[PDB]
């Protein structure tokens, strides 16, 4: 089968949040088989789902206790193996994630580690006393952890947790944990899993003087699992994440002389946090300095372009000292969460107003790389920001107005989270039972735009070139496939509230009919002299550019 | 000034849970003063208080960081103040819990008593080494801790937290440390409130070999402080905290010979457990041979009787293993904790029964003792078990059921807690709105029983006599006020499901009518022979018993 | 089964309010067939069925279209003969309305008759020229009609309506119309269906000079109609309704001497208005002398006591003026409809005193009569008075508190009345989803005395005695059964609100243990001194006198 990762549309389906098929108050993996459905029609291709193993809960599941058991909660892993058979015979694509770099402090090979000095895992874990090695390494949570190394009571010394204080950061250093670490990899790519994702890569290795982040040592493993999963079994998508400068840190895509030889795709994590800058700044730099700068890429490899996750807007390092901008603009009423992102979801950002949203719907379905949807954001949902810890984006979704959002058939009590309630955003006012219907809604407008993107083969394998003209407050670009008679498209996306004027230099095309996608009205031939358009406030047009 | 220890009824009206007259989702010390009316107009004298100081809220309040000010989020000082001059104007008298036992993880003491010791803060806690110390008492919280000594990394060595691990029992051996708990009492009294009720009183002073509990010198610093009381500010309710066994401990009044020089009450709780073992074995001896069971008390103090208060319901850690079919009967939900496991309220726990309520009502305002009042039992309310912790049995009131149930004017998302919405029990099921008209509503059996004790004095301050009859499902007293000519009364409470026939033995009183408290309808004359009754299901006679 | 009037329990359940299988906005026999478990599970054992023909629904569904035709909206024939091969499959027996005495003016016989002066269907209607004949009816409708002479000026003459406007009355002195009205009845017999309901009884023959209500006649008519149906279809009941005042005036039954030639029940109109009453007024004088003042009965016809139905409270021609006292205390908003009874359902009508409707209940499956339930008095519903006319009484059915009161799924537009709202009774407060799981919700409490009553062949098939005590506040039953070893029971039911002591005079089954019913709890022996016995406000016992 084809690359198939150049082509397609990922979704974010939590396991959690998504349907009750038990009553459980809680999501499940029978209760994703039946709702299968909503995903085929809404022209999805590629299913990605977080991590769902035997977890105590204590932050989103990414607490693993065990690599090879599906959580209880969740069915058990003959119901996952299921939801694969169903998912593959409807033409979806699924990728589990796969997270190194911690584990919950209840995994045997830390309960019989901490207990049991020189014993097998013994070493697994980084333990070490003194709180002076990598005194140089920065801290992520600026409000819970304060340390970054902790005290561990019943053997005394310390030991190495990167994320959270439950969460102990495999040494991997050891030449055994690098086979049981990758034993796994190993094992759920023998049920059928098409891909699976890699989860905190930049953290793995650290060693003193340096940065402890991205040290010239992962990319070696990196190179080894790689390596392993080409031998073992071919053709899955080693999806990364970088969330760093766009430099060359980024780049975990190997050397590209060879072309591929690790991470088949990447997250693009330095324009994320600049689209909104750009947007509300009323300017169209912010985004083209941040295309211009990211260096090359191999030509196997998809770039990942997308708007919002389960975090919390990550506006870290990757964002320069401009955040002091994001965090008056976007985080008033203070709910800075940390020194990164504003833990609000993507409609509530935008005021709900539909124009913005529309806007940044088709700049992520138009601009270099495949897109990533959360499971909401295609019914204008969120906020509920006063939940512990970043759990304001992660309320069940909201289907039927009935009780409980029709979320499930139990109790409104015993729901692991109750549906949201806002005046704006509840459950009776955002629905998918009153959306489905009108053929104006936000959902089915999502649906068109993501129809009209699968007529043309020209907005996943094509190029980018910004045309530029005399008003700073839009952006054009034109995505040409390459050969003999290229698929050739425009994009003229506004930036600004108002309508404005666009004096457009597509000579290098003349003796071209700007046939348009929405209807299909041809626009005037491609002169010599400016082409001149006028668009409305937040407006866009996806001409086709034929001969 | 009276005694008034006797002659009131007591409400567990928690500052939150309660109103919210500033819109931010919490109840608030302002929230209390345009709604003491209903208090008034439901016929209550004093009205509770638990810990509402400023501290952390990681567990109820009792998690005190914090002496001498009120928690930022409920108002300020002066609001406390206000509250008290305009709830005395209504004859209505504050009491308010005091936590003495421990300070939170968080006070400046336990901070400045921590990594550096040697300072005037160095044995404000009990510092100690290894796990073998005190090792006798019991763990309480045998669902979550595992060890009962913790760790400390600042100082490597082990603190004596009896609860939590985040509020450590200070040590009370100091002059020090028990000098200045001595003046926070010296700061509240000062602003007019009545009294205080002492949280885990048994828990102070402590030696190795004893089980830490009720230790002999415990009573040392409560005389002590029973004498500071009476010294200065004369005239104020003390109360207890005495959860063990049936008057062999529980009996912390002073000296008989000298009146009294401890606690002027204490809470019944060796009978708490057994009003719902009785009623449920269908029988009376359990009611009767623990009220019997229990040694006297001074004539200087009252026996402090409630039904219910925010905790594990049905304490079952100081009876013997024969209150292990009180799992089988009042448990079947599998969700028990703390070794006591319900964790329900009132209502939910008679299976909602219209009757059995009205039955345990007329016991609450009968047996011996001031009666306390649960907030949440004259309307009906319920709880929701999956809430985790005790939080389930602090829902907040269900007032009218428009809008969040008329909690409160803010986000429905924003409350601290979503206002109950189970189909029996929800703030649409059950309201004050829709209670507060139709006769027969508990808001108006309750109103109307506590308005008819308040008129004759021989519930408060009577004598107690168990006629007993040849029933042995049925339980009859004589409330006779001892004296020449008193006020005598009457009361017959059946236990069984089925109505039943009962033969008296009221020839010590022959020749009274006993006119019926609720209508007067009189009855016949008690003769020689015995006096015969029948009664249904769960029913309840008044009899005045007039000469 | 040659009676199976006497072992019998009647449900009223109008077809509309009742389900929704299809989605219409209205009842449905198909949204009927699916509940005929809910009525076989509560112990129902013979339906009934209001108007449900071919007709405008502009008086409550009694403006009859057409005689042969189902509306089209609650199906078809086909449909009525599922519900009734079903219905009679799980032992249940059907019986169904029928209009004699009016037409609404859109018949095909009206029609033909208001023109053609002269011709087949000239003389099926009451016609006249000047508006004096008849002069000494009752204006039943005092509310809208003014004259009960109406024009028709297509012909210029007057025609006699008796109740509405609207509904001209047929005129049975033609020896036709006698034919249609029995060739309609032979046919609805025809289908299957078992009994009739024979309606507006009373008012059939209009003779000049007296009042025009139960001329000899219309006996004589009635006499024919119930030989009609004898002869063929044998073993087929059929029932009546008086209204009037007792004796001769509700001679419907036949012959004392010939044992019956006429209707084979009666709705004993007499007595429903006067429990109220009797209720109100803390006395048992109002239904004790009613129930001895109606004249004896034909030994084989029942009696059918009920409590309220569709109509009003209908307490008039069968009330003096002592129904000035009830406009006084039972209604005391305006909301008299007409010069009858009051537009309120039971529960409304008392309050929500569980106690006085339970007590209702005792006395309607108690008394000489057999019960006659009408849907909504199962549980505690309400009813909304503004509706106009008397479909406040009415309102649909509440089953859940989902959407519309579970009803329907279709948009909540559709349905005919919106289902109530109060804070007291709506379709959130009490449903008959919220009431199937506690064992102590008052449709469990009806449930059980229906099982009961059912265990013992003395409530129906048994003779009646009173008994009388000091207290005219109470009431006292022996439903002793003719022949040897007869079931003997045993009826007390207070009706004042306090408790009452009670001396009943039962010399003449000395040497009588009264075993109770509810739980079998042995009583003492009968007494030949005065037995007494104490029963709380508004409650009742039923002891089964065993040897
Ligand atoms: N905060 N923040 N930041 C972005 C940073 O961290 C993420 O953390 C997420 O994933 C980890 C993986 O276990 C999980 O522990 C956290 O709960 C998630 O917020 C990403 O892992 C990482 O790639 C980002 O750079
Ligand atoms: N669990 N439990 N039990 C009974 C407990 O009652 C008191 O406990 C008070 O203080 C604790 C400490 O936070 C609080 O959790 C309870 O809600 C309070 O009632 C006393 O500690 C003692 O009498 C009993 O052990
Ligand atoms: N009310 N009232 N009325 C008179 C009469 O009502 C019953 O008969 C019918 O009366 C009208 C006309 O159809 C309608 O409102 C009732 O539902 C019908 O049953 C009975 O005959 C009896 O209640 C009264 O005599
Ligand atoms: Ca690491
Ligand atoms: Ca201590
Ligand atoms: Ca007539």
């Amino acid at each position: 089968d084809p690359t198939w990762f150049k082509h397609a549309v990922f979704y974010e389906v939590l396991v959690r949040a998504f349907f009750d098929a038990s009553a459980d108050g809680s999501g499940d993996l029978r209760g994703l088989i039946d709702r299968l459905d909503y995903l085929q029609w809404l022209g999805i291709d590629c299913i990605w789902l977080p991590p769902f193993y035997d977890s105590p809960l204590r932050d989103g599941g990414y607490d693993i206790r065990d690599f090879y058991k599906v959580l209880p909660e969740f069915g058990t892993v003959d119901d996952f193996v299921a939801l694969v058979d169903a998912a593959h015979r409807r033409g979806i694509r699924i990728i589990t994630d796969l997270v190194m770099n911690h584990t919950s402090e209840s995994h045997p090979w830390f309960q019989e580690s901490r207990r049991d000095p020189d014993g097998p895992y013994g070493d697994y874990y980084v333990w070490s006393d003194t709180s002076e090695r990598y005194t140089d390494a920065r801290i992520i949570f600026v409000d819970t952890e304060e340390s970054n190394w902790s005290f561990d009571p019943v053997r005394r010394q310390f030991y190495w947790h990167r994320f959270f204080s439950h969460q102990p950061d495999l040494n991997y250093d050891n030449p055994a944990v690098q086979e049981a670490m990758i034993d796994v990899i190993r094992f759920w790519l023998g049920l059928g899993i098409d891909g699976f994702r890699l989860a905190a890569v930049p953290y793995l290795f650290e060693r003193e003087g340096t940065n402890c982040e991205n040290l010239p040592e992962t990319h070696a493993f990196l190179k080894r699992v790689r390596k392993v999963v080409d031998d073992e079994f071919p053709g899955r998508v080693l999806l990364a994440e970088a969330n760093q400068w766009p430099g060359d840190v980024v780049e975990y895509f190997g050397d590209p002389n060879t072309g591929g030889d690790e991470c088949h795709m990447a997250f693009h994590f330095p324009l994320m946090p600049r689209i909104f800058m750009a947007v509300r700044r009323e300017s169209r730099f912010p985004i083209s300095e941040i295309i211009a700068q990211t260096p090359p890429i191999p030509d196997m490899a998809q770039w990942g372009i997308f708007l919002r996750n389960h975090d919390e807007l990550t506006l870290e390092m990757v964002t320069d000292e401009e955040r002091d901008y994001m965090y008056a603009e976007y985080a008033k009423d203070p709910r800075m969460k940390a020194n990164v992102g504003i833990r609000r979801r993507l409609a509530p950002l935008l005021d709900n107003d539909r124009n913005q949203i529309e806007l940044f719907t088709a700049l992520l379905l138009s601009l270099p790389g495949s897109p990533v949807l959360y499971y909401g954001d295609e019914i204008g949902m969120g906020d509920v920001i006063w939940l512990g810890d970043r759990d304001g984006v992660r309320i069940p979704m909201q289907w039927t107005p009935d009780r409980n959002a029709g979320f499930s058939t139990a109790n409104p009590g015993r729901l692991y989270l109750p549906p949201s309630q806002d005046p704006v955003y509840g459950y009776q006012a955002v629905n998918v039972e009153a959306q489905r219907d009108t053929s104006t809604s936000l959902l089915n407008f999502t649906r068109t735009m993501l129809a009209v993107r699968r007529r043309h083969p020209a907005f996943a394998v094509g190029a980018f070139q910004e045309l530029g003209g005399s008003n700073p407050s839009v952006l054009a670009y034109v995505r040409q496939v390459a050969g003999d008679d290229g698929d050739t498209v425009l994009c003229v996306n506004n930036l600004s509230r108002f309508p404005q004027p666009i004096e457009l230099d597509l000579q290098q095309w003349t003796n071209y009919t700007p046939v348009e996608l929405t209807g299909h009205v041809e626009f005037p031939r491609i002169g010599q002299v400016p082409y001149l358009l006028t668009l409305p406030g937040h407006g866009f047009y996806w001409f086709q550019l034929t001969t």
